[PDB]
C-alpha cells in the first residue's frame, strides 16, 4: 500500500523542503516521478492534485497518486526525463525559430487545454514547465494555480486549519507577472497569455523581456518599457521573422483589451495552420 508500492532510485531535482525521485511501480515497468515534500506543504499539494488529478492531455503532467506517511507527504506524477525549459534555454543560449515554434505548439496545446477547464496556470515560467525528450513539453507544476476567480489564499488557509500568511505563500515569480496584475487586478485567462509571450520571448532571445534584479525596477520595467524585437544573445543568428514579431507585439500588449484573444491567437500566421 501506498508508498510501500514504489522502488526510488537517485534524485532527479530539489526545492524548497522537496526532493524528487525517480520511480517505479513494483510488479511493473512504469516509471514515475515521486515527490517527496514536508507536511507543511499540504495545500500546495492538495492544490495540486485537486486542479490535475482528472487532466489527461500529452502537454499536462499526469497524476497518479499522493500518499501521507509519518513526516513526509509522496506525491506520484509522470516522469520527465528531458529536464526544465529553464534549463534548455540555458544551454543552447538561444533556440532557433523553427524550435521555437515547435515548442510554442507544445505549450499553446497544454495552456488552451487548461484555460478551457478555468484552469489558470498563473506563475508560467520556463522552470515550471518539464521535456519529455527530445521536445514535448508539459506544464509541470501546479502549486499556484487556481479555477478562474478563486481566491488562493482561502484555499490554502482552508487545507492548513483542517491539519495573511498565505498571501506570500502564493506569490510565484514576479518576472512573467502581467502588468495589470502588477497592479492589483487578478489574475485572468489574459494575462497567461501574456506570461506566454514573455516565455516565447525567452525561448528565442535567451532572456525574459522584462528582468532585474531588483523588484522595484522590474515592476517599472513591466508597465512603461516596450521590449521588441527580441534578439539572440548569440548576434550572429537570425534575427526574428517579422511573424514572430507580429504575434509578440500581440501577447504584450500592455492593455489586456488589446492583448492578442485566443481565437486570433490560434489563427496567427506564426504557426503556419498548425491550428487550422
Ligand atoms: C533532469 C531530468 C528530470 C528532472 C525532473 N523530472 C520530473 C519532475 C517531475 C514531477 C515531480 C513534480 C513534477 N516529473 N519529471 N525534475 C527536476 N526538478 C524538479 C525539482 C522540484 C520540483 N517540484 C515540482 N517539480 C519539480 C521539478 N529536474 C530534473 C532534471
Amino acid at each position: 500500500s501506498g508508498m510501500e508500492n514504489f522502488i526510488l532510485y537517485e534524485e532527479i531535482g530539489r526545492g524548497s523542503k522537496t526532493v524528487v525521485y525517480k520511480g517505479r511501480r513494483k510488479g511493473t515497468i512504469n516509471f514515475v516521478a515521486i515527490l517527496c515534500t514536508d507536511k507543511c506543504k499540504r495545500p500546495e499539494i492538495t492544490n495540486w492534485v485537486r486542479l490535475t488529478r482528472e487532466i489527461k492531455h500529452k502537454n499536462i503532467v499526469t497524476f497518479h497518486e499522493w500518499y501521507e506517511t509519518s513526516n513526509h507527504l509522496w506525491l506520484v506524477v509522470e516522469l520527465c526525463t528531458g529536464g526544465s525549459l529553464k534549463t534548455v534555454i540555458a544551454q543552447d543560449e538561444n533556440l532557433p525559430e523553427d524550435v521555437v515554434r515547435e515548442f510554442g505548439i507544445d505549450l499553446i496545446s497544454g495552456l488552451h487545454h487548461l484555460h478551457k477547464l478555468g484552469i489558470l496556470f498563473c506563475d508560467i515560467s520556463p522552470r515550471k514547465i518539464l521535456l519529455e525528450g527530445p521536445g514535448t513539453l508539459k506544464f509541470s507544476n501546479f502549486c499556484l494555480a487556481k479555477v478562474e476567480g478563486e481566491n488562493l489564499e482561502e484555499f490554502f488557509a482552508l487545507v492548513a486549519a483542517e491539519e495573511a500568511s498565505m498571501k506570500s505563500r502564493v506569490k510565484g515569480s514576479p518576472v512573467y507577472t502581467a502588468p495589470e496584475v502588477v497592479r492589483g487586478a487578478d489574475f485572468s485567462i489574459s494575462s497567461d497569455l501574456w506570461s506566454l509571450g514573455c516565455l516565447l520571448y525567452e525561448m528565442f532571445s535567451g532572456k525574459p523581456p522584462f528582468f532585474s534584479e531588483s523588484i522595484s525596477e522590474l515592476t517599472e520595467k513591466i508597465l512603461c518599457e516596450d521590449p521588441l524585437p527580441p534578439i539572440p544573445k548569440d548576434s550572429s543568428r537570425p534575427k526574428a521573422s517579422s511573424d514572430f514579431i507580429n504575434l509578440l507585439d500581440g501577447l504584450l500588449q500592455r492593455d489586456p483589451q488589446k492583448r492578442l484573444t485566443w481565437t486570433r491567437l490560434l489563427q496567427h500566421s506564426f504557426w503556419k495552420k498548425a491550428f487550422a
